[PDB]
């Protein structure tokens, strides 16, 4: 018997035994695929599940990644080729990935990867993502996945040629495929754990709310990102005419009156013309084609779920990073803050940039968030003004929306655990200045310091393991903290619905504070919104 | 030939020689006068000078305190007696006090004593202020003046016969004394350091002011008190009705055209009818006679003097306690902060007392009092909502002024020294949550604790020589610093225009600061201003 050959409900399938950076071997199923390719017709429209196949398909090359832009604003620059498709870009995208541990466990805890990107980018392929080392470093079958994005994702024209939520519905089928399949690779389909980052975090906090996942895993993490994000959905009103402008802008018919011709000439484009056309005006953290309240995945608001606490019951473990803003300041005010060394931003800057970064609130408002973000104890020093940019963007869009939900998940009774990750990596390739940035805690939640190719410190590679089994411990039992309480593990405390205490993850600290930043998050979540309701006459 | 037989300009004088509760002798000139006793004709109007007499005036009797309402609302609580008259009431009150060494300097330092009271209360008799340990430990020349508070002082109808501030022409009148005379005692007219507390303060810097006042002394000490209050001066428009109220309020003639009327009236009712109803309808740290820009002690408001730098250019040392608002809402919310032990305030309780505590702002002012006085970690917590309502009343009426004060005598190149008091003394009498109350440094200043017989402890007693001696060194050399750095004396770093240090006064710290509290007093002073122009279409 052959045990890298797996009869799945659909067909036989051979994987393949490769070496984790580190030497372990695990078992390796690469491109298994979920769905009929979502071409031609089926463009923009919800995924069909896989048509049988007779005979083994041989499931070893990672496979093609969603059609999406490149980015090439700094060239060969490590800091952003490491978040570019790393495989052939494709319509034909639907695929999953298994990575068991050696020996093949018979129930372990499944650990399933939905990647970020800001619902425009990214793919499971990622060098960054590599499933290798925390599967074989913490005994649990790894899995990941494509789903849609950009436009060919999230198209909306409120028709049932265009629905919205392709993307979403992708992630459901694909958990789908695992709790019908994944026993098989040794995994227990009662304890898979979503984890994504980002847009993948905005993505995780969506399958706890619809109802259509509420049954398809048992607990999740959510690194950065959170459903009441002001960019993570947009109302269908708004998602309607943005696809109008891109049919527009490619040249399609786009009249609000005959939605039939604008999809049907939508559906004739190449892809990469649609992907390449999608950014009008828009202002930072705000992305053209995201979730939308749809009627079947989502039929409310996430806000609306919360407040009346339908979600589903369970543990989460979230976090937030130091420097949430300064990634998408870099490069939305090109001008201001060039990727150099020493950068820093005058007062009279700092003023300008509060409007062009807060374009939509009126001059009481921007008062107020120049008197919240100024340094009282030295206003024009131009470091202070410079972080303040940082703090502004990441409390808004970031930070505090984690707060949020964290907070109502604790109120109806949940266990939460809650961190707030503040390490710079030795090597880190952007300015000094850039602090902890979005993304940079990917790394080490999957092991990459333990690549001995790669620059990493000893105590980063501590750091990395200790991370990694706060992870799985979670996934494995619904507490990131082990039995045997350690010296080198330090005590995560519950993140109650009262005492919001959260555990700094760092090289040298085990410091619990509260919040993070309950202060500033409640200027953008109780002040500011009375004081815009107050001035708007 | 006896020695404490004093010739002065006006004529002889007998003093007394004393015991210090320090074991030290000292001699004694109490009761000296220094203007025509200003009753009858007089009331209201400027002092005019003493008349000359023959033989020894025997000055041994501490003097006649001026009239003003009597605290009784706590009874006979020593936290409130010791602020009351200790020496019968009486319009005959312009005495000095003097307070010399042994053995007899010859050009010592001055430090002349300016008392508080919100301008309607105090004396310069009272025990708390009593001058023998501070002259006989630090070995300068101890002077107190009386001047008259309350309508006795500061009524202002715009006429000759209430020109307004007589109670500060009293302060310059005894300030011209002291470099006529202070030579005959031991001291040097030419080093008078001027220090007083709260309403003392404001005067002490209204001295720093006034053209009439500017050669009179060499510095300043300001505890708690700064000419920007907003208690600290009325528009001559407002002094001119609330005098009118009060001639209406007594059965006096008070038509804005007959102003003689309503003047020779008010000369002729008992002065303890007059001060008894002064109080009308006003806001905490309202008091309705106080100090006016009349046109020859002052002739431009304060904030106009700073902005344009028309101050006297001398080292100044002021500074700040913990909790100064308690002691004005003890008296003012009477049913909300009982002086009990173990208050604490509600969150409904405390989104009440921000209106009645602000009684003038609008709505969108209050919410952002709201905001910035909320704990956010907590918000709820009742010892945080009373601690709020300290903290929004202090930073407003006095922090924030200090502050204001302190950095613009700096931004014009003088050497300023900044403290923050917050030693709470183990024998305070008043509930342990008021913490370091309004005037809690002044017996330390004085050396009251180096009375055995009151029941401080041997750490305090070095507090309290510890104080004055960063006293006195101050009025001996405009720096508070030794010249051998101690480790009894911490190092006390300038308060530069642009670093803002401020020393701890404290029994075990030396923890050195920047403000204090930079970031409330630039809501108070920055924003609440700007978004209350925003908002008053
Ligand atoms: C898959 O792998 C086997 C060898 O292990 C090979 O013989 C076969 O042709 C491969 N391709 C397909 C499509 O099965
Ligand atoms: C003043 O004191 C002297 C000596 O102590 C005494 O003889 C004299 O009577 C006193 N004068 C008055 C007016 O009491
Ligand atoms: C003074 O502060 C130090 C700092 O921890 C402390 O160890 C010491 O006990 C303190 N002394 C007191 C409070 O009397
Ligand atoms: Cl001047």
């Amino acid at each position: 018997n052959d045990p890298l050959v797996v009869n799945t409900d659909k067909g036989r399938i051979r994987g393949i035994t490769v070496d984790a950076p580190s030497g372990k071997k695990v078992d390796v199923w690469l491109g298994i695929p979920y769905a009929q390719p979502p071409v031609g017709p089926l463009r923009f429209r919800h995924p069909r599940p896989a048509e049988k196949w007779t005979g083994v398909l041989n499931t070893t090359t990672p496979p093609n990644s969603c059609v999406q832009i490149v980015d090439t604003v700094f060239g060969d620059f490590p800091g952003a080729t490491m978040w570019n498709p790393n495989t052939p870009l494709s319509e034909d995208c639907l695929y999953i990935n298994v990575v068991a541990p050696r020996p093949r466990p018979k129930n372990a805890a499944v650990m399933l990867w939905i990647f970020g990107g800001s619902f425009y980018s990214g793919t499971a392929t990622l060098d960054v993502y590599d499933h290798r080392a925390l599967a074989s470093e913490e005994n649990v079958i790894v899995v990941s996945l494509q789903y849609r994005v950009a436009s060919l994702g999230f198209l909306f024209l409120g028709t049932p040629e265009a629905p919205g939520n392709a993307g979403l519905f992708d992630q459901n089928l694909a958990l789908r495929w695992v709790r019908d399949n994944i026993h098989r690779f040794g995994g227990d389909p009662s304890r898979v754990t979503l984890f994504g980052e980002s847009a993948g975090a905005v993505s995780v906090s969506l399958h706890l709310l619809s109802a259509l996942s509420r049954d398809l895993f048992q607990r999740a993490i959510l690194q950065s990102g959170s459903p009441t994000a002001p960019w993570a959905l947009v109302s269908r009103e708004e998602a309607t005419l943005r696809a109008l402008r891109l049919a527009e802008a490619v040249g399609c018919p786009h009249e609000p009156s005959k939605l039939s011709d604008a999809v049907e000439c939508l559906r004739g484009k190449d892809p990469h013309v649609l992907v390449n056309n999608e950014w009008g005006t828009l202002g930072i953290c705000e992305f053209p084609f995201v979730p939308v309240v749809d009627g079947a995945f989502l039929d409310e608001t996430p806000q609306r779920s919360l407040a009346s606490g339908r979600f589903k019951k369970t543990e989460i473990l979230t976090g937030s990073n130091t420097e949430e803003g300064y990634y998408f300041i870099i490069y939305y005010l090109t001008e201001l803050l060039r990727k150099e060394e020493g950068v820093t931003v005058t007062r009279e800057e700092f003023l300008q940039a509060v409007r062009e970064l807060n374009p939509y609130v009126n001059g009481a408002a921007r008062q107020a968030i120049v008197f919240e973000y100024t340094d009282w104890t030295e206003p024009d020093n131009p470091n202070s003004n410079r972080d303040a940019l940082d703090k502004m963007v990441g409390d808004y869009h970031f930070t505090c929306n984690v707060n949020e939900f964290a907070q109502r998940y604790a109120e109806e009774g949940n266990n939460v655990y809650m961190y707030l990750y503040t390490h710079r990596s030795k090597g880190n390739p952007w300015p000094r200045w850039t602090g902890v940035m979005h993304g940079d805690e990917i790394n080490y939640v999957f092991g990459e310091p333990l690549n001995p190719t790669l620059g990493y410190t000893e105590d980063e590679k501590d750091f990395s393991r200790k991370i990694m089994r706060y992870w799985s411990n979670f996934a494995k039992t619904g507490n990131p903290n082990p039995n045997t309480a350690s010296s080198e593990f330090p005590e995560w405390p519950k993140h109650t619905a009262h005492g919001r205490h959260y555990l700094e993850l760092g090289l040298n600290t085990s410091f619990v504070g509260r919040g993070p930043r309950l202060r500033q998050c409640a200027f953008w979540k109780k002040y500011l919104p009375q004081l815009v309701a107050a001035t708007s006459n």
